[PDB]
């Protein structure tokens, strides 16, 4: 087969339909379902799969005790069939670590896992299920990457890494891989002041990443990557429709080249589709906690610092827990355009539900529709008392 | 490969032999078997599989509590290997929803799931395991479809949908799909007064659907579809051998173009094979509850309003619970004719067995034989007290 | 690919080496392992698999209570990977019933299951995982067949069936199938007075079946089938080395054309390889119960009514339970000769161990070696008290 | 496809990165994970897999009681997907026995299992998942082999066997197989005085085995095999950096042709990569017990009896249990050189943790990097109290 080429634009987004949901925590109440977090979705040319970071234990297993912990030697990036739960028996390990990305280039899949102690972490780059390249920490402060799929164009797969402080200036690098080999890496340029956990998608013939400013910003940093020239720019979403969490209330003027202030030293992984008038932003409903999720149609959110919603859709009720969210597309589907998709992580357990001693999640996933479809709300569905 | 063409007639039906049985509830007493309901069977050119709507939990799982509920965000259409139980680990999710159909066209499989709230439901059409088309509710009252396989001819797959009241006139549409794309849709024509949960099979070169009249009828509505012209007619089974449930006792004159009265606002999904003198009707043995199942040979049941049984076979004893039933065939088997098959849903738990708080089912499945084979009876086999 | 042709003779048998063992009961103490009985082994051209009749429940499942029962609607012929246990999740159902056979012809597999009540049982013949032919009971008294693999030559697969009394004259038929279709069937001819559960193997270019006389005989009936002419003969193993169970002590003169007396109305499925001086007989060590198993080299056992052992090998200690045993070969292995193989069923639970209320089994399997290898003993290995 | 040829040298080893870890004991606390020991890793041309000797029971299963036992009829060589746990459902049995090796030759896999009583054990050689050759015990004292992968060159796969005393002179043989057939076998030559459990790797165009001296030596025996000529030599690692366990403290002069004294009648399976200045030795950190693991860069360890470490990396903390370790490489990866890999067995339970009555293990696995990557430590991660 061939390297996939980003030759298509996004489909028109008039609503979102249900694409995938695994009900992991519901099922894992009485099945050998693996504790996970930081999930995402990524497609091969013949199959789409769920991904997450395992915690090396099942939910009912006693080792689930204390899995709010982010980084341990018992974590690993796993994938499993679409809308199935991540079980001990059906899960395929891609690589070992506690921060990851993964993407198919049309021929084979590249997966990257970061492992190690905070001051000595390292990334291993896997291609065609074999280890190919390794990158050592350059700032010795929790080397970390996207926690969602990367995008490939003609065999070139850009990945965004960050090494350094989570509450101040850090050292962010965009790496360009082909077949697992390092072609080139760049220091972060542009006006974005802090970069974490970029959510990327590809469209003719560029790659757009919506990331997390954990330092001072409640608006989201945007990195736009050219995968042919292997260059990039950065700024923020200009829109006053702020999409981080926690975050202040929406002003009437956003910020294009600086963080919008109000909430320091925190954030959540999130995403957006920036496509002129076809722009949709995702965010939690709450401005304080990781609860609820909605999609908002905000024309020219990227460049218009006055832009407001003209349409929207509720994905998760504010009364229900959410969490991380990120973008993905099936680049091998039929049609003239790429259908925009995303997932929402539904975190259950700690810190918000400390009656149990574990932290896991399930996945809900949506794709766009050119129809104006009715909306439902998609909660995790598990009842905590059952786990007591 | 090629699109399957309905070039064959039905085989002669002189009896029914055992084809499949999963013993799900028996096995699920001490295994991670998924709670399901509304099951069916559908074949690929190289494999036949069980299908059902999952409830997003195992039987022993505490979340099975309250699964008599029909529609929730935790349901999904799953398939699994023939005569295996639907387990957490061996089940493949086809799409997310609480009403479905699915069928192979010879090249790839089309699956359709409906999800959403009662006044805003929507169908997503999957083809080759990718979402292709979406249909929004047109009557805003539980958009719903067949709950058994559809039939394809030369790439054209007709599906029967209903939107609107379950106790009065509703808005029924026949959709014609090819490769997941909507070719055409039609409003329901003919003399059938209410349409739900059609059970279809294909024979040279038309498609016959036996459905459920939930309004006033205890005789079954029949839709006959021409998949080339993409047109249809409707009426009832003329036979006084009434095959819904609940239902009145068999009269000596049936009704061809109107519901036979006696039982309002209720029914069960059922099926028939209408083939002149090769006609076999299926039904529950009880006229009051979903218990028992039998096949009755009723010559010209479709057109003869005096027709009576001349042969029969017991499938499930009246002392045993049954439920939904529907038709399917292996259109890729060897031979000159299509062998008629069906399944019976064996519902266990609520409402009829309320010592437990769940509702699930297992599957028994039969196909026709040109031999006159001895009959057995096929109960679910699970003992409720074990679940207490 | 092509139909397999029996073009080779048996390899020289100088000992037996371990080939397969699943430890099902050991593992099933704390895993979802299916209760089974009547197991065997059968090879495809690219894989060899374990087979058995499931009881439709796991060992720990409460439904295992009463599985000493031979025939129920919850039984089915399952296969699973070599030396794995028969679990809920890894088992593939071949067909539904409580008596079976199965064999590959080089192109596809034919499986046959008998189901039904005692006076109305019927066999369904599956080929390439599709139902092809059906045979109704001709004597209305537990229609039953081999409970081990059949053998195919040039697409022709002979099967031995018996219908009628287990304690008197019965109606035995040899059926000849090709691609699941009935080519011909014959009434049992020769001097064998009672036929049950034949164990067959194929060698240039005939098929040899060693069966069970449940009526009066403690010597074993032998059917020799010509798969080209589609004809057969029958007699007993002439050897005074009696190989049924229960059985009298070995005399000095056996019987060639009549049952050797002493034990009526009982027996066990067993096997032999009859190959001139390369002859090996299998049997239980005990003459009273299904315990122990040994192979005995008895030159010309088939024709010499004075023949005695000149070599042997213990397979299972007399202190350990055994059960059914049968023959199989990999007809697609490399080499000039067919390597003789067999399995022993290790029955655990009732009737011999009635502290538990279930009956299951595990499998040990051996093949011949041209070396003179050391012997071990192969017990089931499960400790009953753990199940209490 | 073709026979793999050892045409490449080792890559430069500047550090080790994480390659695989299964967390079996953590996961097996609440999942059907098989009790194992003596694990290793071996690659096919399209997949790499974990291997181990099963104990025929799960960890939570009551039959895990007493699995410190080395040799029983319930053991078997199993393989399962990389970094998954060895579960009942995902494990593939390769052959039956309590001592093993296995390796792909580029076309198919050869697996060897030894079973039997101590004075009558025998090896069965499997090729392409079929039994091909058998070797009887020649010294009648626990016939035993490598417990890690073998290496093939042009279809020739050398295996090191030992039969005889574990505390004195034994009879060691190097067997040369092709497609499972015995080409030739040799008695052990050279200056190595005792040989057990060789860990081998292949490099242009020879095979290097690092073994265990269980008699008098705490330095490791090295066998170097020529797979074309089918000949070999033996000696010890000259280095004073002693790498057995238990072992004395490191002297300043090692031994090239005799055992370094201090610890009798004990040892552990271990490995090394001997490549001039690219030499790395593995060993436990403790000199007394199987705890901890480290890699040490020791230039010319094989020939220089004064050589000392100039670089190193901790793999497992001394406070954590280790166990067996062995070498493997992906001989089908891309590149100009072979990347050196190894695994460490992390033994949990008895004898060191006798609060539980079982003995199992999990696996950590590493490969080399030409980068100088930061190090972590990789413990098993299971907490014993959970199992009480
Ligand atoms: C079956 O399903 C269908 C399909 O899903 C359902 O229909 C959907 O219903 C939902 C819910 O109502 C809609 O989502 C909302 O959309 C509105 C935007 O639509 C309105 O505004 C448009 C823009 O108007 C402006 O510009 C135009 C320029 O021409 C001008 O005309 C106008 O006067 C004004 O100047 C209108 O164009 C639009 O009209 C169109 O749509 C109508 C249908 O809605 C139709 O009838 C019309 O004919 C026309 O076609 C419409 O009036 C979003 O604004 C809204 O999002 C806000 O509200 C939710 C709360 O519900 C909140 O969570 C959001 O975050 C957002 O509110 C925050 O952000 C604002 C901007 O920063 C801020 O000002 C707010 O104060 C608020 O801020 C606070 O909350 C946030 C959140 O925590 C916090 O962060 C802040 O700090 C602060 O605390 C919804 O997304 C769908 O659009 C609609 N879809 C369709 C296809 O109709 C249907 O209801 C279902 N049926 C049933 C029976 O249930
Ligand atoms: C081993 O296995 C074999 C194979 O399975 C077993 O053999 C099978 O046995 C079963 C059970 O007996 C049979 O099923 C029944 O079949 C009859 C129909 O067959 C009879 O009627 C035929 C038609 O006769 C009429 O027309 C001809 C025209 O020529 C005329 O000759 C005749 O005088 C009359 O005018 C006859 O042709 C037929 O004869 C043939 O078959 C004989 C074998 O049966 C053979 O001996 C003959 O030589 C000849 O070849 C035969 O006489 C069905 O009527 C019946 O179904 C009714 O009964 C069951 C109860 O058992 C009920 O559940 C059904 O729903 C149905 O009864 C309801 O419907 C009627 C119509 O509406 C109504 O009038 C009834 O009052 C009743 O209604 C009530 O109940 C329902 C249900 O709840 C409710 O909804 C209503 O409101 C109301 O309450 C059976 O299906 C198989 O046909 C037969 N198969 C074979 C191959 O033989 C064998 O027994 C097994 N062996 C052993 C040892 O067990
Ligand atoms: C490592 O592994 C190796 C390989 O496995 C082990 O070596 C094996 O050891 C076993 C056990 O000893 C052997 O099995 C037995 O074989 C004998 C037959 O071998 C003997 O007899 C041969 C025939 O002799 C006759 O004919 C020749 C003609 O030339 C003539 O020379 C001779 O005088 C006599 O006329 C001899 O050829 C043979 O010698 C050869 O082998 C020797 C090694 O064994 C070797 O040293 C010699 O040099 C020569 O090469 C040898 O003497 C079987 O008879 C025996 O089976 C009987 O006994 C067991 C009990 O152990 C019983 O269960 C069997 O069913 C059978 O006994 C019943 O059947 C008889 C016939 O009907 C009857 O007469 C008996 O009374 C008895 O009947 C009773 O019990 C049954 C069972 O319940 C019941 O049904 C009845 O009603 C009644 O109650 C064994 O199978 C292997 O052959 C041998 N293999 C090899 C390769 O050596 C080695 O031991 C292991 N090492 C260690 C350290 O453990
Ligand atoms: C992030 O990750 C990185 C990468 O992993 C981390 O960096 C790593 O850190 C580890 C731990 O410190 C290092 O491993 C140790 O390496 C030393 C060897 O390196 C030293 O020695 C070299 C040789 O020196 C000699 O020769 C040269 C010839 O030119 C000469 O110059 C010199 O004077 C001397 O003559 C030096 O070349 C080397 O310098 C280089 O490296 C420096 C960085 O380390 C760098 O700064 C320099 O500029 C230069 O480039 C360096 O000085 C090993 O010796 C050591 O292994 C011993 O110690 C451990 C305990 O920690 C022990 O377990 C080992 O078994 C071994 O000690 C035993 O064996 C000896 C030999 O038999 C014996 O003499 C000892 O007494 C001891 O024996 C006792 O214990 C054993 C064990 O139980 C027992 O069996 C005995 O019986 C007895 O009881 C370590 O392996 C890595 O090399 C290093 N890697 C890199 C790339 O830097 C970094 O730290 C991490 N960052 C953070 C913040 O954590
Ligand atoms: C490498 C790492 O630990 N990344 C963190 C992430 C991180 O702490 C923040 O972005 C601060 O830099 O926060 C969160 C979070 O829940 O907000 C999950 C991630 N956990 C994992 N990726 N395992
Ligand atoms: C969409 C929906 O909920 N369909 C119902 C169905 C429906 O209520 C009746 O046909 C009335 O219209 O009844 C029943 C039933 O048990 O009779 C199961 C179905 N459940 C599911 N398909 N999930
Ligand atoms: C065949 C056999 O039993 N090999 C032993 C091995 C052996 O005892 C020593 O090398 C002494 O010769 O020791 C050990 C050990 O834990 O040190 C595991 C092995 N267990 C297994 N391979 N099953
Ligand atoms: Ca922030
Ligand atoms: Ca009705
Ligand atoms: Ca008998
Ligand atoms: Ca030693």
């Amino acid at each position: 087969r061939n390297f996939n080429n980003l030759t298509k634009g996004l489909c028109t987004i008039n609503s979102w339909h249900i694409y995938g949901k695994d009900n992991a925590v519901r099922i894992g109440e009485s099945s050998d379902v693996l504790v996970t977090r930081e999930p995402y979705v990524s497609c091969d040319p013949d199959e789409c799969r769920f991904y997450a970071l395992s915690q090396g234990t099942t939910i009912r297993g006693k080792h689930s005790n204390g899995t709010i912990h982010d980084r341990s030697q018992y974590r690993a990036l796993i994938s499993w069939p679409l809308s199935s739960p991540p079980t001990v028996y059906n899960s395929r390990v891609e690589c070992i670590g506690w921060s990851s990305t993964s993407c198919h280039d049309g021929k084979s899949r590249m997966s990257i896992c970061i492992s190690g102690p905070n001051n000595n972490a390292s990334a291993v780059v896997w291609y065609n299920r074999r280890p190919v390249a390794e990158i050592n920490t350059w700032a010795r402060n929790i080397l970390r990457t996207q926690e969602s799929e990367c995008v490939c164009h003609n065999g070139v797969c850009p990945v965004v890494f960050t090494d350094g402080s989570a509450t101040g200036p850090a050292d962010t690098r965009i790496y360009y891989f082909k077949e697992g080999k390092i072609l080139k890496w760049e220091s972060l340029t542009g006006t974005a002041k802090h970069i974490e956990e970029c959510s990327c998608y590809g469209e003719r013939t560029g790659i757009t990443c919506t990331c997390r400013d954990n330092w001072q910003g409640s608006n989201r940093p945007v990195i736009q990557i050219d995968p042919v020239a292997m260059t990039h720019t950065s700024q923020y979403i200009c829109s006053p429709v702020l999409t981080d969490n926690p975050r202040p209330n929406d002003p009437n003027i956003g910020k294009c080249n600086d963080p919008y202030p109000g909430n320091n030293n925190n954030g959540v992984k999130g995403f957006s589709y920036l496509d002129g008038a076809n722009t949709w932003l995702g965010r939690t409903i709450s401005t304080a906690s990781r609860s609820g999720y909605e999609m908002l149609k905000v024309p020219n959110a990227l460049t218009d610092d006055r832009s407001k919603p003209i349409q929207g859709q509720t994905i998760v009720l504010n009364a229900d827990w959410s969490g991380y969210s990120g973008s993905f597309m099936d680049y091998w589907a039929e049609g003239d355009c790429y259908r925009a998709c995303f997932y929402v992580e539904l975190i259950r357990g700690r810190p918000k539900e400390d009656k149990v001693w574990w932290t896991s999640n399930s996945i809900v996933s949506m794709c766009s529709s050119t129809e104006f479809l009715g909306q439902w709300n998609w909660p995790d569905g598990a009842k905590i008392e059952y786990f007591l």
